[PDB]
């Protein structure tokens, strides 16, 4: 599924992602733009083998099984393909693992690349939230 951004913004707040970890939603709507382009099917193999999936692009290196990824790890409990359902609930859920680990957004290279500092308010502007 391709979210429209104030749907996407919608969504996330209602699985409670807004401010999480004081994190606005904008952050997490400016975060998956650039990880996914707002596509839930999105994924991306990173050159260490393992591979990122769904509208956050999350890694199977340490946080998802997907089976061919050596010697890592499943910290969310889920099998990768569960990061790419239209429903974004485990996406989610996992994400708030992720932001939780110690280095906050900072674990979205693309976040802090192209949204950390920038007006991430932009991202929900006009959107019925
Ligand atoms: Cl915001
Ligand atoms: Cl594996
Ligand atoms: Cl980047």
């Amino acid at each position: 599924k391709v979210f429209g951004r104030c749907e996407l913004a919608a969504a996330m707040k209602r699985h409670g992602l807004d401010n999480y970890r004081g994190y606005s939603l904008g952050n997490w709507v400016c975060a998956a733009k650039f990880e996914s382009n707002f596509n839930t099917q999105a994924t991306n193999r990173n050159t260490d083998g393992s591979t990122d999936y769904g509208i956050l692009q999350i890694n199977s290196r340490w946080w998802c099984n997907d089976g061919r990824t050596p010697g890592s790890r499943n910290l969310c409990n889920i099998p990768c393909s569960a990061l790419l359902s239209s429903d974004i609930t485990a996406s989610v859920n996992c994400a708030k693992k992720i932001v939780s680990d110690g280095n906050g957004m900072n674990a979205w290279v693309a976040w802090r690349n192209r949204c950390k500092g920038t007006d991430v308010q932009a991202w929900i502007r006009g959107c019925r939230l």
